This record gives C-alpha cells, sequence and structure tokens, in this order.
C-alpha cells in the first residue's frame, strides 16, 4: 500500500521511527516524535497520518474519549493536505468513520462515508460501509438503493446480499429476505459470517414455515454465534447448566416455589382484579413475537425494579416476593402477570440472556387448547403449580382456548450464578 507520495517521501528516513517507537509500544514517544514532525513539517500527510494514529491507540490505551475524538479531526486532517496518497486518503477517511461509529456519531460517520464514496466511485467495498452508514440512522430506504447499486454491479457480492436480505426482511419481504441472507452466508465473503444474519435467517425461515431453519441455527452453533442450536440468548455467561425444563428441586428455590403454589389464588385475585378495575395497566406484549391474537402483561419487576404504582395494584403479591430476592433482585429478569387470549399464537423466540431462569405460574389456565414448547418438549400449565424453563433456549406458545388464559411469570437468577456475579452482571 503506497501511503508515502513525493513530498513525504524525502523525510521517510525519520518516519520510520515514529512509527516504530509506536509497534515498540511507547506510546508517548511516538505522539510527540509525530506532533514534533507535524511542526517541523506541517504539510506532510504521512506526518499528520501518524499523528492520528497515535492518538488512536493512546485514546485505546487511556480508554478516553476525549483523546480518540482527537484522532478523528487529524483522520480528517490528513485528508486536507496536496497530492496525498489515495490509499493513505481511503485509510484515513476509513478510520475516522469507524471512530465515529464507536462514539455513537452515527450520522457524522455517515457524512465521512458520503465523502468517501464521492472520492472513490468505483470502491464497491466503501458503498457496501455506506449501506452501513446509513442502517444505522435508520435510513433503510437509503440503505437499501445502496446495496442495489453494488448488487447491480456486483451480483455476488455476499456482504451487499446479506444486508439487502435484513431490508427485506426489515419491511416485511420476509420470503424475498430468505435467499438474499443463505446466498450471503454461503459465500463465506468478509463480514457475512455475523451471528445477526443467521439469526434473521432463521427467524425469516421458521415465519414462513420452513423447518430447515434449525440447519441455520446449528450451522450459526458450529461457527460460535449460538450455544447451540436451541439455546441461542445474546448476553451469556460460560458455566452455567444448560437444559431447557428444570424441576423445583433442580433449580433449589424451593421455598419460591411453595409460596407461589401455596398463594396462587391471592396472586390469581390481585391480578384479575387489575384486570378488572385498571385493564389498561395490562401493556400489550412483544408486536414482534405476536403472530395474531391477544396477549398482554402487567409487570411488578422490571430488572431488579420494583413498579412502585404497579405494587399498589397487587400489594400482598409484592409483599409476598419481598422474600425472594433470587427474583425481585434478578437484574436479568421480569416479574409479570401475563393474559393470553384465544386465538393467539407466539413466535419460537428466545430471551435475551443464560443468567435467568424463567417460572411460570399457572392462575386461569382453560383445560384444553394453551401449551408452551421449549426446545423439544411441549408441556400445559396447571392452576397453581409452577413451570420452570430457561427461556435463553427457543420457547413456543399457542393460545387455542375457548377463553382467558392467565399466567404469572417470574424470573430467578440462574441458580450456578455465585453472589458476585449476581452482584457485578450488568441489567441488560
Ligand atoms: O414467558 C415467555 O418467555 C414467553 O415467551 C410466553 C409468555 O409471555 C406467555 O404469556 O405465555
Ligand atoms: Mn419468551
Amino acid at each position: 500500500p503506497k501511503l508515502l507520495n513525493k513530498f513525504d517521501k524525502t523525510i521517510k528516513a525519520e518516519l520510520d521511527a515514529a512509527e516504530k517507537l509506536r509497534k515498540r509500544g511507547k506510546i508517548e514517544e511516538a505522539v510527540n516524535a509525530f506532533k514534533e514532525l507535524v511542526r517541523k513539517y506541517p504539510q506532510s500527510p504521512r506526518a499528520r497520518y501518524g499523528k492520528a494514529q497515535c492518538e488512536d491507540d493512546l485514546a485505546e490505551k487511556r480508554r478516553s474519549n476525549e483523546v480518540l475524538r482527537g484522532a478523528i479531526e487529524t483522520y480528517q486532517e490528513v485528508a486536507s493536505l496536496p497530492d496525498v496518497p489515495a490509499d493513505l486518503l481511503k485509510l484515513s477517511l476509513k478510520r475516522r468513520s469507524d471512530r465515529q461509529q464507536f462514539l455513537g456519531h452515527m450520522r457524522g460517520s455517515l457524512l465521512t462515508l458520503q465523502r468517501l464514496v464521492q472520492l472513490f466511485p468505483n470502491d464497491t467495498s466503501l458503498k457496501n460501509d455506506l449501506g452501513v452508514g446509513y442502517l444505522l440512522i435508520g435510513d433503510n430506504d437509503n440503505a437499501k438503493k445502496v446495496y442495489e447499486e453494488v448488487l447491480s454491479v456486483t451480483p455476488n457480492d455476499g456482504f451487499a446480499k446479506v444486508h439487502y436480505g435484513f431490508i427485506l426482511k426489515a419491511q416485511n419481504k420476509i420470503a424475498e429476505s430468505i435467499p438474499y441472507l443463505k446466498e450471503g452466508i454461503e459465500s463465506g465473503d468478509p463480514g457475512t459470517d455475523d451471528g445477526r444474519f443467521y439469526f434473521h435467517l432463521g427467524d425469516a425461515m421458521q415465519r414462513v414455515g420452513n423447518k430447515e431453519a434449525y440447519k441455520w441455527y446449528e450451522l450459526g452453533h458450529k461457527r460460535g454465534h449460538f450455544a447451540s442450536v436451541w439455546q441461542r440468548s445474546l448476553y451469556n455467561v460460560n458455566g452455567l447448566k444448560a437444559q431447557p425444563w428444570w424441576t423445583p428441586k433442580e433449580t433449589g428455590y424451593t421455598e419460591l416455589v411453595k409460596s407461589l403454589e401455596r398463594n396462587w389464588k391471592l396472586i390469581r385475585d390481585e391480578g384479575l382484579a387489575v384486570m378488572d378495575k385498571a385493564k389498561g395497566l395490562f401493556l400489550p406484549e412483544d408486536e414482534n413475537l405476536r403472530e395474531k391474537g391477544d396477549w398482554s402483561q402487567f409487570t411488578l419487576w422490571q430488572q431488579g425494579r420494583r413498579n412502585e404504582n404497579a405494587c399498589k395494584g397487587a400489594p400482598k403479591t409484592c409483599t409476598l416476593l419481598e422474600k425472594f430476592p433470587e427474583t425481585t433482585g434478578c437484574r436479568r429478569g421480569q416479574i409479570k402477570y401475563s393474559i393470553m387470549h384465544p386465538g393467539t399464537h407466539v413466535w419460537p423466540h428466545t430471551g435475551p440472556t443464560n443468567c435467568r431462569l424463567r417460572m411460570h405460574l399457572g392462575l386461569v389456565i382453560p383445560k384444553e387448547g394453551c401449551k408452551i414448547r421449549c426446545a423439544n418438549e411441549t408441556k400445559t400449565w396447571e392452576e397453581g403449580k409452577v413451570l420452570i424453563f430457561d427461556d435463553s433456549f427457543e420457547h413456543e406458545v399457542w393460545q387455542d382456548a375457548s377463553s382467558f388464559r392467565l399466567i404469572f411469570i417470574v424470573d430467578v437468577w440462574h441458580p450456578e450464578l455465585t453472589p458476585q456475579q449476581r452482584r457485578s452482571l450488568p441489567a441488560i
């Protein structure tokens, strides 16, 4: 790569030093060197480019945005000087865009990418990156137009294909998204071996009733994107017993389970009263997971935080749960009532973390028609009885009964997490 043009080429003899004072790892040296060559040879592009790469690394070191924000401008400075090597120009603005994205300046990074495409209107790689810039600001229509131009010129570019598929899927063109994601992934091209595209390919296939989704999930597993073909959560802790269904005894949380089973009519009655008196406290569940039907939830604890207005409506239930911080303190979980009406189907999905187990207490369960699957096992609820599964494993639900189904959902920390783990895990 030709980063040295005439104007600089003369004074390369000293350039090598500064860059190796970096490679050496003596960043302090490298910075001051390049800064000194900045004043000795203002005009030099490589001189600038060096000061910026120094600042970039000195920021990773100190972990200082303020620092990195300095580099982002110096990368811009490389691109103001004259007869700047196009290799070096591409390099510097590519890095600025990346660093802009790192800090959250998505539109700023888009502007940089827009500039690079104007400078280099035949670099496909840069158009691909521009489309990401558009995605990162939510402008999928302009991202769609970019990947269409690329595909018009390079019809087998896997990076554009998988991104085109994503955009199609997000425009509710689900069946059309699938071959784009399949072919992009199978191209093996750089940037296509990303767990997000396996996730979307399998979701799309499931949603059009294509059993081949699990092949791709298994391939995702083999490629490191998923714990297994069934357990596909994103935010995981290693070393936690992984099984879809659990018994109370297996969890150790036997006193919690007893308190829920033994006081279940109280728990029921408070929820039914909120249904009757404050029905708008039950909020509609995830529209994305809802194929059809009527499905709503009344949350008492969100990520370790008590909802106080909720507990004024379910006072005795909240008071009961206070005794069990394995759930009230589960920052990766929830505690919520959940009502599902006839004609409801919940798409197969997993939750976000393997750090919780999900308990379901049955409160109002019609005698036929309600069922939940987790992995290969399909079960049903019972009034006053708790079911426990690991919702990081794919689960799916159906409500084909003649009246409403009410359950009570209680997340607990995975029982193998140690107290210090429970204490230090970020919430989600
Ligand atoms: O508990 C979950 O994680 C579910 O996906 C289903 C649940 O919300 C329900 O009402 O049946
Ligand atoms: Mn779920």
